[PDB]
């Protein structure tokens, strides 16, 4: 009556149509000229493709909204999503539903989803998209901004396409300290950044069983970390196998230091920076050489009683400044084939020498065969 | 208002708030209205996209153009967008799969035409010689890929890999190369040589390096400079005859370049070649602490 | 008039026509999937699990609601839906 009219004109007003371009659905209907079908049933519209002829009528209608007509078939749901006309369900993934239209979407707490599988689709209660499928192609799909806005922000950069080809996570391999939230002010303890981004590289124990556990550690992928601010940390950083460190420029002299690492422990009997070497126990396990004095000699070596765990690591003019007091600045141990360049030790605070923050050994190096210090300072 | 259609029905647009569905997203009219879009129609062949045409519109829209551009719609500091600082090429750009199992050859191949594209054969040396006055690319070896044919380096080439191998029992990092053919190189440098008919072929035989004399006569033209290496690590199946040719390569450097994979006791088994390096032809060529 | 009304809210949320209250005192809303404010003319998905018997107490003019089983906020709802 009245009532297929007013909702025609909710329809159109809806669509962007006219209301004499909405068609309700019934077997036998002429489906030519129409924008929008309505199902009385379901209650739900759809835009109809362009190209239906006049004399065309309609033969079924699917609860998924697949319509047969004398000329043929098309599947209104996977028109509608192609034109991002989208009802959104009651409820949510928490709360669960069912899914029965390609243009159907569902809630999930960190935007919505539409489901590119098997149609009808049930949603257990407390279920989220890992947990009923997945996400990608044939199953869960993202959509909308709000998924996009949480997709980026949890991503890997994989959704950004570069040149030639490929997208940025395919490009970005170099680490700094400010994806651990480093202050990097010089004055903030960023020790546990520090050691975290470490560790996200190679995270070896310092405790081990054997000769094979200890060795295993240096055929691990090797990583670039670039250090443009200036990071103040309180225990000696221990740097593991397969580690690049990188610096925009190498102090010379300088009297304020401003990119790199500052070394201020409470025990200044210690070393800033050492490399690992393992030492063997009584048991027969090994541990990783804590003792500032220690050094592991060619002896040492072939005794068993030490096994060195440095190599792969490449310096690039790094600076290291300590508070005045420091034992040692950097030891390194066991780096055979190891390489420097540029690597900056102390800085030129001013006349005093006894408040100069430089440490008063610098270097201390042994059981480095084929290692090249290139313009160390 | 989504207008009935799409663009591969064609439509007529009439106002700018109407949007016509592309297969990638909705797009407005920017330009002169009233604007009509025959069927079969793209945004790219009807006006393009950007402002005064085709102008993007809405989420759908937003994903595509994002993953398939260069980075122009991400702003950094302390100025410009992404795309103004991305030079490095990688091979996942390529979709390398990297675990030193999958013939990745095709891939690295690709990228490598992607920064100087150079014949196999050529007409003369003036044409030769062009190929060595283009823009060079840096390229980051970040996992381990496995080729099966002898990669070509051509001019304008900077690889990097974080660090260099050192008595490495397990390569992690580089290219490890797995031919049928044995009796071949790993990588080698472009080198010309002359035809009888006066053309130039790319030379591909392992034993040939060319002399100062070859170079004289130009029966030899090199094609090989503004090429440096810095940590390359190189392993190849136990047999292969040359790892590296280092020919023609004249003011090339080298710095870590790391060759051979200290596999185990057995040497007839162990992941290195024959010969290391062959080089000729490579004055003013440095190689810092090759291994 | 309510029933067109119901009619251009249930479309525009995509549900059926019945499945649209009203606001008023003491209203049931059980079963319901959107609620209509005829003061502020602005309609709200419900949050779902709202149980036959559970009856309207207010609506404020900052779209919190409260029934007979406790009280939801239409407007942080209806953000998470992107409802807006």
């Amino acid at each position: 009556s009245t009532g297929i009219l007013t909702n025609k004109q909710a329809v159109a007003r809806h669509f962007g149509v006219k209301q004499s371009e909405v068609v309700y659905f019934s077997v036998g209907v002429d489906l030519g000229g129409y924008k929008v079908i309505y199902d009385k049933e379901t209650q739900r519209a759809y835009s109809l493709p362009v190209g239906i002829a006049s004399g065309t009528t309609a033969v079924s209608l699917s609860t998924a909204a697949v319509l047969v007509h004398s000329a043929g078939s098309v599947d209104l749901g996977s028109l509608a999503v192609s034109r991002e006309e989208y009802v959104t369900l009651p409820g949510s993934f928490d709360s669960g539903s069912t899914l029965n239209v390609k243009n159907e979407l569902l809630t999930y707490t960190d935007g919505k989803y539409r489901w590119d599988g098997i149609l009808p689709k049930t949603v257990a209660p407390g279920s989220t998209p890992a947990s009923t499928g997945g996400v990608g192609l044939g199953a869960w799909i993202s959509v909308g901004d709000a998924s996009l806005r949480t997709q980026l922000a949890n991503g890997d950069g994989s959704l950004i396409g570069i040149h030639p080809q490929g997208t940025l996570n395919n490009v970005l391999t170099v680490r700094t300290p400010e994806q651990y939230n480093a202050v990097g002010d010089g004055i903030a303890d960023d020790t546990s950044k520090l050691k975290e981004m470490l560790s996200d590289i190679n995270n070896v124990p310092e405790t081990l069983p054997d000769a094979a556990a200890v060795n295993s550690y240096m055929e691990q992928v090797a990583v670039k970390i670039d250090l443009t601010k200036l990071y103040r940390f309180t225990e000696t950083l221990y740097i593991p196998p397969g580690v690049s460190i990188e610096i925009p420029t190498s102090n010379f002299f300088t009297r304020e230091c401003k990119q790199g690492l500052f070394y201020d422990p409470v025990d200044k009997n210690t070393a800033a920076i050492s490399l690992m070497v393992y030492r063997k126990q009584p048991d027969g396990s090994y541990k990783l050489n804590k003792d500032v004095d220690y050094y592991p000699t060619g002896l040492d070596i072939d005794n068993g009683d030490a096994i060195t765990c440095a190599r792969k690591i490449d310096i690039n003019n790094l600076n290291l400044i300590t508070a005045p007091g420091v034992k040692v600045g950097v030891k390194w141990i066991g780096g055979a084939g190891c390489t420097t360049k540029g690597l900056s030790i102390g800085e030129n605070t001013g006349s005093d020498i006894t408040t100069a923050r430089l440490p008063r050994v610098g270097l201390l190096q042994s059981a480095s065969w084929g290692s090249i210090h290139e313009n160390l300072r």
